[PDB]
């Protein structure tokens, strides 16, 4: 949770949104 195992950087306000991969594999931590 948090984005702590999906990317370094971590992200409390991705759990304030449904989706994940627009949020933290993208948004979070963009490729």
């Amino acid at each position: 949770a948090d984005c702590t195992e999906y990317c370094s950087n971590s992200c409390p306000f991705c759990n304030g949104q449904p989706l994940y991969q627009l949020c933290c594999i993208n948004n979070c931590c963009p490729s």
